[PDB]
DNA sequence: CGTGATTCCAGCGTCTCATCTTTATGCG
DNA sequence: TGGAATCACG
RNA sequence: CGCAUAAAGAUGAGACGCGUUUUAGAGCUAGAAAUAGCAAGUUAAAAUAAGGCUAGUCCGUUAUCAACUUGAAAAAGUGGCACCGAGUCGGUGCUU
């Protein structure tokens, strides 16, 4: 026996393999064709390739899951709301909540009256004429004092709870008929009364247009600055204006504050940053800040609410009512216009649902835009359309109320209207007086993103911790869930664990200990030369200890520029020392130390080392959390040793980022005979210049033994490391997993012998790739705890072979057949083994008709079907959306996805007079029906009208099951009613070489003589252009069997048979979408298209052979299905 | 009533909080 | 790119 | 492998606006019909994978998968070799 080297190819859609010996030949062997066929053996060369569908990223599933959760919780909102007054709706009419549920149903499926709001036509019709939209009811309820109808209250409230707005504005709002202009003038006056040196003036500034245009907020700010008389963008009044339109200014440069003091209006931190300013600068600007807040509120409220109504405290509902009135008038006008003039267009606009006009726009499913692309022609051709052309130019003509731009409404004004309804109907409905807060909470309560799914343990996504087993409602959430541990989990479950101690976690990025560690390790490298010494020397440990106290504990920043003059010549008085190292920069500095020095009362609480346990817990909470409620709750257990002012100072700070080392690694483990930690050794460098980067593997310390031992203690599973891999960026790790599978398989098809010089191929991921090969094998140990190097693993930078393919002309015309994956793998092996090591062998491996191509079978999973809910039809293709929703009435989905097909031989009644007959048929199991089938297949097939099913004769047929019929014709099973081309065209290499040069694949390249030779090669061999068509035609006739398309292609080929060769090649290379493996795909040849010839028949394969193939396709179970019937 | 062609179709768009990774250069 | 429908006929 | 800076992918969570579907929002007129004339149109309820039991304000579209023996599963196990060729793999021989 002889060694072997595998050439492998990672990828996102396929993985190639090959097996090469000491010389580049590819061995050959027979192989056992197990199964019931006269063909016992089939010779195969080891070179093949495994095509597969690309692994999908979990984004689509996550989106679906979040949507499902949101629908569940919206239904709960409505249920929460219905049971809040389920006992008073019973008084008026009990079936009211009943009718709404079955409002979807048809007359013969309902069990109540067919009117959902009132239960009677007259009452029903009066509703849609008094309230042509919900917003007339929303408008009415805000502005009314007469007794409403509890079902009409539910209607409005349910309307807002169901569609409640966005939560991006933190805080609260109140429209209360506020006007922008007066607020701006009031701000100007407030600034002027304390800035008489240079007061602001309104001359030349539009107080309303500038800050309400469609321009971006910063652009509007700078435009306002420009329109002002002489103000600068960074002035105090400029900052106030910027706040007044939502920008985030900082005031240290204006009020000479002790801190930067940002005012982040768009975040909840504003509510206390304003208080901080009221502490730092005081009341001198309180009214100015409040005016700026009011201006920000008004500007943001108007930016989305285009109207400026005053008579009503319901700006949104009144807005949409106005949009309804304008749409009605606009339509009434446009109707007369297109019938006083242009009288031939009426039926197409107001009746035809197939055209994007009004008929389409309203009833048929056209959008606003497609209609606006349609009605403008007809508006351009008639007088009196000026008002209509104006609106179309602004997207304001004939507008809907429920639209794609309605997403800018905050939940705050929905909430305002909900309080208005609540605040005006309580006296008439007393139960409503003591339910005010409960409903508002239903509208306003969002689960925090750091609590996550509210599971009790059956959820792989959840982390919430419960103080009690009670059910979580809006009103007991604050007390059932322990928000603090919930948030700490939210961060910690995602925070890494320290590699040196794989079982436990890293510390914050600004830990006090980590803060020292990062700097103690840096200044170790400082060098100096002075009198008396005979050669350069570093700093000593005691010198570092002394330096820390009077350089790093003292100032916010440290540089050798200070040290080389302030320390040596003055602290220990070196005469003429010369200092070496980095010229100026010290990267690490005790940033947290000076922050605390500024924040907390005493420096002694930082110079002291006994307070270490506290500071680490303080910084830990300032990094884990970001809510003020949570930080306030957590710090307070430790503020009792500080003054309340110090506690308030700490509460503001936030850190970000997590470290890569653990507290125990730095200060937990101690040498078993030296009794010192890594931190201690960083204080005790000594003469050896020892530091962490060598302490972790210096055998004179036990730290090496501990770290190595821990990396073993944390193990326990092997096959799951292939899914950690690159922590996150692809979902193509499918490639890695399949790759190992073909190395595994190839071993047990090479005599369980391991390879030598395994050459991977495609710096980003390949580092992870190679070692998992080195980990899954090459594992035997040695006496000194050393792994023996039994297999060598290579990796290349994805490009070296692609230059070898030109340097030696082994051209790669991609579009012909998939043999290039295996051929690239084989050249990968060639180059890899050459780099570490006859020429002709390549010429054989590059013209071998046989290449083990396997399309990995697959059991389809995912969406049950296409997601569009199509209208009601009289077909059996439609799928009920519920157990009681017959599709013929209700519509449903269609075009399912079949997980896999099953072969069934069974009896079925047949004939005009029913009698039994034997049959053989492919069923096709949908993704829905897979669970029922795998529960018990006999009953499942038996309910489908089949009788007398034989279990042992049932066969599972995943997608891409490969059959073979006459003349080596093969077909792949694309969902039980469609085959799919199953053969490859071995268009020999002589026609590959000509076509690559001829079509000049990239654009055009080559040196003068090289270009001359290559172009003349195409000129001389013009008759390959006549033989290529012969290969395509004969192969199509033998396997593709597309008579019409082959006729078309030949006819077109002759019809355009006179263009220059380059143009001829560039289009014939598109003729290989005929002979390619896989789904048929239409192509064009010189602006004449040969469409796609589908197959749409699985009858042929029933009486054909079936090839179960392994991962590599070297082992077959080749069932002949004529034996079954 | 069993074959075979041509045509058409497919759910989409926002905000926010956190958390890993790799790429590119400059030092050890 | 696979399901479904509309169309021509032997 | 750690430090200094910028951008791009992956994971999770919390939320919005739509869209589709059946129904509800008594169409009138010439008629015996087809069909024609007129009027209206902008909103809502419900569902948004069937559904599952663990019965949660949870789970349900990612990953994984040839066949065969043992199987509750996990998982293990199952298919000699060489030399001369080439059209999807064929031939010859030692072996058994």
């Amino acid at each position: 026996d002889k060694k072997y080297s595998i050439g492998l190819d990672i990828g996102t859609n396929s993985v190639g393999w090959a097996v090469i010996t000491d010389e580049y030949k590819v061995p050959s062997k027979k192989f056992k064709v197990l199964g019931n066929t006269d063909r016992h053996s089939i010779k195969k060369n080891l070179i093949g390739a495994l095509l597969f569908d690309s692994g999908e990223t979990a984004e689509a599933t996550r989106l679906k899951r979040t949507a499902r959760r949101r629908y569940t919780r919206r239904k709960n909102r409505i249920c929460y709301l219905q049971e809040i007054f389920s006992n008073e709706m019973a008084k008026v009419d009990d079936s009211f909540f009943h009718r709404l549920e079955e409002s979807f149903l048809v007359e013969e499926d309902k069990k109540h009256e067919r009117h959902p709001i009132f239960g009677n036509i007259v009452d029903e019709v009066a509703y849609h004429e008094k309230y042509p939209t919900i917003y007339h009811l929303r408008k009415k309820l805000v502005d009314s004092t007469d007794k409403a109808d509890l079902r009409l209250i539910y209607l409005a409230l349910a309307h807002m709870i169901k569609f409640r707005g966005h939560f991006l504005i933190e805080g609260d709002l109140n429209p209360d008929n506020s006007d922008v202009d007066k607020l701006f003038i009031q701000l100007v006056q407030t600034y002027n009364q304390l800035f008489e040196e240079n007061p602001i003036n309104a001359s030349g500034v539009d107080a309303k247009a500038i800050l309400s245009a469609r321009l971006s907020k910063s652009r509007r700010l700078e435009n306002l600055i420009a329109q002002l008389p002489g103000e600068k963008k960074n002035g105090l009044f400029g900052n106030l204006i910027a706040l007044s339109l939502g920008l985030t200014p900082n005031f240290k440069s204006n009020f000479d504050l002790a801190e930067d003091a940002k005012l982040q209006l768009s975040k909840d931190t504003y509510d206390d940053d304003l208080d901080n300013l009221l502490a730092q600068i005081g009341d001198q600007y309180a009214d100015l800040f409040l005016a700026a807040k009011n201006l920000s509120d008004a500007i943001l409220l108007s930016d989305i609410l285009r109207v400026n109504t005053e008579i009503t405290k319901a700006p949104l509902s009144a807005s949409m009512i106005k949009r309804y009135d304008e749409h009605h008038q606009d339509l009434t006008l446009l109707k007369a216009l297109v019938r006083q003039q242009l009288p031939e267009k009426y039926k197409e606009i107001f009746f035809d649902q197939s055209k994007n006009g009004y008929a389409g726009y309203i009833d048929g499913g056209a959008s606003q835009e497609e209609f606006y692309k349609f009605i403008k022609p007809i508006l351009e051709k008639m007088d009196g359309t000026e008002e209509l052309l104006v609106k179309l130019n602004r997207e304001d003509l004939l507008r809907k109320q429920r639209t794609f731009d309605n997403g800018s409404i905050p939940h705050q004004i929905h909430l305002g209207e909900l309080h208005a309804i609540l605040r005006r109907q309580e006296d008439f409905y007393p139960f409503l007086k003591d339910n005010r807060e409960k409903i508002e909470k239903i509208l306003t309560f969002r689960i925090p993103y750091y609590v996550g799914p509210l599971a009790r343990g059956n959820s792989r996504f959840a982390w919430m911790t419960r103080k009690s087993e009670e059910t979580i409602t809006p009103w007991n959430f604050e007390e059932v869930v322990d928000k603090g541990a919930s948030a700490q989990s939210f961060i910690e479950r995602m925070t890494n664990f320290d590699k040196n101690l794989p079982n436990e976690k890293v510390l914050p990025k600004h830990s006090l200990l980590y803060e020292y560690f990062t700097v103690y390790n840096e200044l170790t490298k400082v060098k100096y030369v002075t009198e008396g010494m005979r050669k350069p020397a570093f700093l000593s440990g005691e010198q570092k200890k002394a330096i820390v106290d009077l350089l790093f504990k003292t100032n916010r920043k440290v540089t050798v520029k200070q040290l080389k003059e302030d320390y040596f010549k003055k602290i220990e008085c070196f005469d003429s020392v010369e200092i070496s190292g980095v010229e100026d920069r010290f990267n690490a500095s005790l940033g947290t130390y000076h922050d605390l020095l500024k924040i907390i009362k005493d420096k002694d609480f930082l110079d002291n080392e006994e307070n270490e346990d506290i500071l680490e817990d303080i910084v830990l909470t300032l990094t884990l959390f970001e809510d003020r409620e949570m930080i306030e709750e957590r710090l307070k257990t430790y503020a009792h040793l500080f003054d309340d002012k110090v506690m308030k100072q700490l509460k503001r700070r936030r850190y970000t980022g997590w470290g890569r080392l653990s507290r125990k690694l730095i200060n937990g483990i101690r040498d078993k005979q030296s009794g010192k930690t890594i931190l201690d050794f960083l204080k005790s460098d000594g003469f050896a210049n020892r530091n962490f980067m060598q302490l972790i593997h210096d055998d004179s310390l036990t730290f090496k033994e501990d770290i190595q031992k821990a990396q073993v203690s944390g193990q326990g599973d092997s096959l799951h490391e292939h899914i950690a891999n690159l922590a996150g960026s692809p979902a193509i790790k499918k490639g890695i997993l399949q790759t190992v599978k073909v190395v595994d398989e190839l071993v047990k098809v090479m005599g369980r012998h391991k390879p030598e010089n395994i050459v991977i191929e495609m710096r980003q991921i390949t580092k992870h790739v190679a070692q998992i090969l080195d980990s899954r094998m090459n594992t035997k140990y040695d006496e000194n705890d050393k792994l023996i190097r039994e297999v060598k693993v290579i990796t290349l930078k994805s490009k070296l072979v692609s230059d070898f393919r030109k340097d030696f002309q082994f051209y790669k015309v991609r579009e012909i057949n998939n043999y290039h994956h295996a051929h690239d793998a084989y050249l990968n092996a060639v180059v890899g083994t050459a780099l570490i090591k006859d020429f002709a062998t390549v010429r054989k491996v590059l013209s071998m008709p046989q290449v083990n191509i396997v399309k990995k079978t697959e059991v389809q999973t995912g969406g049950f079907s296409k997601e569009s809910i199509l209208p009601k039809r009289n077909s059996d293709k439609l799928i009920a959306r519920k157990k009681d929703w017959d599709p013929k009435k209700y519509g449903g989905f269609d075009s399912p996805t079949v997980a896999y097909s099953v072969l069934v031989v069974a009896k079925v009644e047949k004939g005009k007079s029913k009698k039994l007959k034997s049959v053989k048929e492919l069923l096709g199991i949908t993704i829905m029906e897979r669970s029922s089938f795998e529960k018990n297949p006999i009953d499942f097939l038996e309910a489908k009208g089949y009788k007398e099913v034989k279990k042992d004769l049932i066969i599972k047929l995943p997608k891409y099951s490969l059959f073979e019929l006459e003349n080596g014709r093969k077909r792949m099973l694309a969902s039980a009613g469609e085959l799919q081309k199953g053969n490859e065209l071995a268009l020999p290499s002589k026609y590959v070489n000509f076509l690559y040069l001829a079509s000049h694949y990239e654009k055009l390249k080559g040196s003068p003589e090289d270009n001359e030779q290559k172009q003349l090669f195409v000129e001389q061999h013009k008759h390959y252009l006549d033989e290529i068509i012969e290969q395509i035609s004969e192969f199509s006739k033998r396997v593709i069997l597309a008579d019409a398309n082959l006729d078309k292609v030949l006819s077109a080929y002759n019809k355009h048979r006179d263009k220059p060769i380059r143009e001829q090649a560039e289009n014939i290379i598109h003729l290989f979408t005929l002979t390619n493996l896989g789904a048929p795909a239409a192509f064009k040849y010189f602006d004449t298209t040969i469409d796609r010839k589908r197959y749409t028949s699985t009858k042929e394969v029933l009486d054909a052979t079936l090839i179960h193939q392994s991962i590599t396709g070297l082992y077959e179970t080749r069932i002949d299905l004529s034996q079954l019937g």
